[PDB]
């Protein structure tokens, strides 16, 4: 239940609008001399899930301080939308409303269309022991935006960069040649700080790492025959993840495993992003 | 794309990924030379933005440089299993800065592929597709270079390029006759301006406008209003735009369709980067 | 101009003045309140660039306020002795700021004194005062404003918003017809085209081009052009523009001249901050 | 003798080529596809001093690396021009000189304006015992580059910022309410490290200065009889500088006199550009 | 360990010579021309550590990227110096050689005082089952370099920031009332990437935070009695560190326990910094 | 003197807060809800001088513009402090204390180090005729604060870097060979607008050096006798600046001479930080 601080995003919408307005908007300015105060409604065009409403608030108000924000049904994110649902009345100058919409659309339907999917994935996966993480596959110079979407979905973050924890991908193996001798490698450079995470394809090498006691094991693609064996190979002495091939219609095979989460790339990087709709535009 | 003008998104995205060290990588550096790293494609579609991959890895490290045994340049059309890539230099600068590059590479080839589906299922060549200032935020730059790769083209890149006058632009002066008049007023003869039309009546009081939009109208309608522009004016038409849709636009006289989905709605490609080895 | 447009350059201009600390008035800071100082204007002349002016002091100290007891705004005409601003706040948020804002305002107020100067020189008020991208660099968005409030009205602001063909371009593909084509063919009908013309012949040849450019032609030549376009295209006057020259242009049907001095040769303005009191 | 490094002013230059080319140069990319070789030849189209012709090459080379520069005639910075004069020639691609050459242009055209105005002031003066400095009225964010043009022109460099040194001007000593008090309050606040000046518009007040010795007396306007009799009641004590309506035509008066140096505003801030011409294009 | 690269510090080092150098060098300007070249010997005036040896060569390269440097002794950080030492001589032109100087200096001398007394303390302490780890005290947005020299002086790193680790002090706690309680709380958050200290300073709560099972316990400030007490009450169920009061002399207490590690502040916050100098500049053939 | 404006130092600030929060305050995150408002105190845990307490309440204000802070005593920077002083309360948001406290306590204890330090050696120098003055030696980026809690500490500034002064060591007078020469090579470069200080390690230069009127002359080092022997040989032309081997207990044999100002490297580089803490956590009405 945690926002967005205006610090943490201020600087990245800033330069939004500088990029949807180099000099200025002369459509509008040509037609709206007035500066007339006016209302206009932000409709949600689309059933799912509502996901940087704040951020929506946040573009305005940068472009303009003197501008207002009704919400009659005290709509926050996380709530659940429906085709037809009045979100936000937005009250201000005619032209800081006609301006910074579009920037603010973008962001609300970017934003609420990763959310919406993650709840969608969260709900098709049945299973609530078993939890719906992200990836590092995101959109560039916006995972602090996307990360969020994903708590506001139902699903978890996992770590956020390089510097979180240590997750040893199968390239990083190959290097070392060893497993053993890679986890032993990694543990000695940050000794207990540092989540250990290693990806793994082969129930030879699953056994091999929770041997040399790593935090987690990501068992990579492998069949529902294979990952009931490498649970009670496993026998947890490590965290079991699932990945590879997790799509709306795929993650239902999970449900019932003792697997501890699941996790997916497409949540954040291949996101089909919510429709909102900008009408009812009238004087005040 | 030249480096002056990404350079600077690309090192926020570095910084992004990067913020105290790779602590996963670091953990394993050795005494060891420089590897050899194979950029694969996993999927069906079209090459974007192989450059800006390059300069994501130059940016963390200068000493890195690049094989391409096929050369396959962006555009190129992919298919799985095909080698993209090699990518040679220090162990700990490929396998940090991979994901980076990956994101924006996956991203890009991503809208590129899309555009060219829409390009190919439209079928005619007359009609040409276009793009829209839907996109995801501070990547409009890149995303409109994708289109361009995919056989699209772009469509006025901020507020300030053209004039386009939308419905409620034309309820508020109350007629389109002096909304366009008072346009052309305020901009010197240097700006398009394009008209959004709902009516066949509005479409007529238009037409000289550089652009008319015919915003969600039937078949039967377009074709009427066509003969009723008189080519006085350039057509293009939007709206209830999806792959399977933007057929029907086949074959009329309208100059080009525009679609938001080709930015906002683009499945990302895929890559993958496997076949790690020492060089020798 | 908004601040989110501005902000970032006025930062720099106060970081470059301030490298350390102010000396020389942290030295003499006192116990004492806010004080006023009065913002006089030396000079006759145009205002343009005052809520840059005030920005400037904003973005040092928020706590800054600002008495203006004529509501002077830019385009406002000014002649030696005016009080334009007072402002009221801490001494050294005012004594120090107070030349780096000054040289924003004398610098802007320059601009546009110098066009209005031109369009009042011109005296044809069917004819337009353009502008250009001779400008003094990273300041191209405020010198353009300040010709706005001049009088004047602004071309292309970067070479990525119209396309204007000048000789070389031609003299490259060849012939006019062929150049022109091919610019309409690479950018959709999106763009404005306009063609730098040194003859006769080649400005028949143009004309639909958006806009005709009469590159330093004479009276009896111009007169001729405008009836040989026969209103088909736009006409430009430029090249060989002064102060004293402009008025030769009165009285013609061409569209616009446009000059670069406005930009790049402009004495700025002088306005002074005297009249330094603390308040009671 | 001293250029700009790179280091001081890459930064710079590449944010007035991405003001001049927002998305690409489609003018010049539609007619040149071909990446064809070409020479290009800079002319000078009038007389006057050569000052950022090293600022000159360098956009080019951060537009392009491989762009080159053939200078028949060794011309340099502070060399004089005349109209019709090969200063130099450049070689790369055809994008890559036409997109380019108006933000080189723009520099090369400012920079050696501000020398070659500085060099006719200083020739107009007459007296070189007696030295033309600049100020801090500059076009904002380029005082670096200005202030090298003045070096260009014969000219010599005031502080370059408040850091720099203690001036204390009429405002400064109206605050403290004495000059006394004023420069003892300024010795106080840092101690030998800074040159500290005084700003005087009264005979009775530069007296009182010269006694509290401080480094510099600066005489406002002043006329030639006061100057003269001020000269001598300072007595040595401390170095004065003039300033003040020094334009191109009065200037000259101060010739003879035993102040130090004029300075002047004018140079930096109402500079007249000088004119440069980009001809001769042809492949190679 | 591992150097630093590059991309990771320069941005750090251009703003400290913007800072160092605001208009030009005018006492180097004056005396030294362009064209001229020189050799320059950077000898270790103090014994100690050696650390960020490639930082003082990435800032002559930024100023000038034509500049050099011979290293005869191989020295690299980490390795132990003494007064007189010729660690480093620099080639180049003259002028790059004086202006950049200081800062570079200024690097060296900070990092390699940081890398010398975690040493010390290294040594000191003794049992080397036991190790030191470092904290957020540190001189603010250089955070990444001293932590680097802990790592260089024998020590290690503890959380990076408030992202990396769940660490949960005694208001924390208070705040939820039990233990049980907060670190339940915790992992509820953050679910599996996360480790989870906890600070205690009763033997009470470090068995009730043993027993719901956290990555790390911190005994704050217990005494040599209790400290031995609560390692077998925890059973070795998690790790322990210890913490408070540990300066250059009270460190060797700890030698000989089953403890984990201890951590201290004063290696990064109140480090005396080493001294080098830049003596012997002669010009080249 | 005076204090930092915002404008100066707020983008040290939000860098120093970006690097300690990269993601967000899991641990303070998990058990605080946002709606909650609380008071913490700042407790003095040491005694010297208290310097930065602007900088500490900028940190605050720049994560949380709604943080506000009673002050009971008044305390100002400059002021001497002694373990157990409460110097500030801070009311607010629960999270917006336990988040920036750490990176506003690093900047205090820092600065409040520097300052204490100096007053340390101002007080063991004794003389107040003379003064006690800085160098570049600094932590970089980091040179504008230090500077300031010099003063705060009664010491005085040295010129900020190498554009603010022409001081000439001993390898520029080597390369022009004269010192004659090189000063009026210095003078003849920036004519009137800068101050020109010399190195001199022999009492023969430093008459040389006051001949051609130098505006300071530096004695490098020099031994009682002959800093005794070159104030009467200098004669008042020119001010007398000593150093080399200044230290906590050198010092004081300066004391008494009419020199000019000492001047040290250690205020900067080599201070311990003073220590504070923040306890006394509790909710508001």
């Amino acid at each position: 239940s945690t926002d967005l601080t205006p610090f943490q995003i201020d600087d990245t919408l800033k330069a939004a609008l500088r990029e949807d307005v180099h000099s200025e908007d002369y459509s509008t300015n040509a037609i709206f001399d007035h500066h007339g105060q006016a209302k206009v409604s932000l409709f949600a065009k689309e059933a799912g899930v509502l996901a940087g409403l704040t951020v929506f608030q946040r573009v305005f108000t940068l472009f303009d301080a003197e501008v207002t924000f009704q919400n009659p049904h005290q709509f926050k994110d996380g709530d659940r939308l429906t085709s037809g649902d009045l979100v936000l009345e937005i009250i201000g100058s005619v032209r800081s409303l006609l301006t910074c919409e579009r920037v603010a659309l973008n962001f609300l339907q970017h934003l609420s269309g990763i959310a919406s999917m993650t709840a969608a994935y969260v709900e098709a996966l049945g299973d609530d022991r078993i939890k719906v993480f992200d990836t590092r596959k995101t959109t560039p110079n916006l995972r602090l935006f996307e990360k969020y979407a994903v708590r506001v979905g139902g699903g978890y973050n996992h770590r956020f960069n390089l510097s979180d924890a240590i997750m040893l991908k199968d390239n990083h193996i190959a290097a070392v040649g060893s497993v053993q001798k890679a986890i032993a490698q990694a543990r000695a450079y940050a000794p207990f700080v540092k989540m250990v995470e290693v990806e793994v394809e082969s129930l030879a090498a699953a056994e091999e790492a929770a041997a040399a006691g790593v935090d987690i094991i990501m068992l990579d693609n492998m069949s529902l025959e294979q990952i009931e064996q490498a649970i009670t190979l496993i026998a947890g002495r490590s965290r079991i993840e699932c990945s590879g091939n997790i799509d709306m219609t795929t993650i239902s095979r999970f449900r019932g495993l003792a697997i501890d989460y699941v996790s997916s790339g497409s949540l954040t990087h291949s996101a089909k992003s919510l429709d909102f709709s900008m009408k009812g535009l009238t004087y005040l």
